[PDB]
């Protein structure tokens, strides 16, 4: 019973337009406390324990989970009007979008991800659905981690092989994110299709290393996908492998 504290009163809740098409997601407004509202995104959908449990997370790279209301489930998160890295990633390979953003602030951008799975990980809380896709942009343009707790391309060997997934298959994803970003948003594995990816990777392949990226960033996305979970590293690991290498640029 006492977690009623994840649950968000259905009139303090106002509900727009629709931001994209498992359920809805819509913007809306949140009434706080404070008396002033907040702009949220809602996702529709036992389950509070784990919305409670997450509800607690409080670090700068892990989206915030802002409670749930209900019997029909939905899930408050603050609006980020910077949207997802994945969409930006693409947009700055155009005009009117962001600039040319440079290797440091890509880096960077794998550093905000490592420390918010770092947090996640210290607290064996698998996230699970890891993409540029669910990493969000705040408004000072540190990233953070979302839609984790509830793409074949982003999955583990292991976890395509048996029904199995740790904390080592959120490593393997992270590695193709780390992709996703070195290549501004390229889709991994040109020319493989869905349905062969489990057979292509146990033929011992891998995403290939980007045109002008650094063999020391190749080196530490490919540790990632090692095919013996257990000889990928832990977040705290490449977290910091990625903080020394954007330090010695
Ligand atoms: N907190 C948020 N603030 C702003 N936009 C968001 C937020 N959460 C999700 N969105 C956007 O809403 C759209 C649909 O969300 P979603 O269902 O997460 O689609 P998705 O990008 O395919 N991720 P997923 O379904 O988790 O693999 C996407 O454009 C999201 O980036
Ligand atoms: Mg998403």
């Amino acid at each position: 019973n006492k977690l009623e504290d994840v649950v968000i009163d259905r009139n303090l809740l106002i509900l727009g337009k629709i931001l994209g098409e498992f359920g809805s997601v819509m913007e809306g407004n949140l009434k706080q406390e404070d008396g002033t509202s907040l702009k949220v995104a809602v996702k529709t959908m036992e389950f509070l324990s784990e919305a409670a449990c997450m509800k607690d997370f409080s670090h700068p790279n892990v989206i915030r989970l802002l409670g749930v209301c209900i019997p029909k489930p939905m899930v408050i998160l603050p609006f980020m009007k910077y949207g997802d890295l994945h969409t930006y990633l693409l947009y700055s390979r155009l005009e009117t979008g962001p600039k040319h953003i440079p290797l440091q602030t890509l880096l960077k951008f794998m550093v905000d991800i490592a420390l918010g799975m770092e947090y996640l990980s210290n607290r064996n809380f698998l996230h699970r659905d890891l993409a540029a896709r669910n990493c969000m942009l705040r408004d000072d343009m540190t990233v953070c981690v979302a839609d984790f707790g509830l793409p074949v391309k982003w999955i583990a060997i292991e976890s395509l092989a048996d029904r199995v997934y740790t904390s080592k298959s959120d490593v393997w994803a992270f590695g193709v994110t780390m992709w996703e970003i070195a290549t501004r948003g390229m889709t991994p594995y040109p020319g493989v299709q869905n349905h062969e990816m489990y057979d292509y990777l146990l033929h011992g392949h891998r995403l290939k290393q980007p045109e002008d990226c650094l063999d020391e960033l190749y080196e530490i996305m490919y540790s990632c996908w090692r095919t013996d979970p257990l000889d990928r590293p832990t977040f705290s690991v490449l977290r910091l492998q990625l903080e020394k290498l954007l330090e010695s640029l």
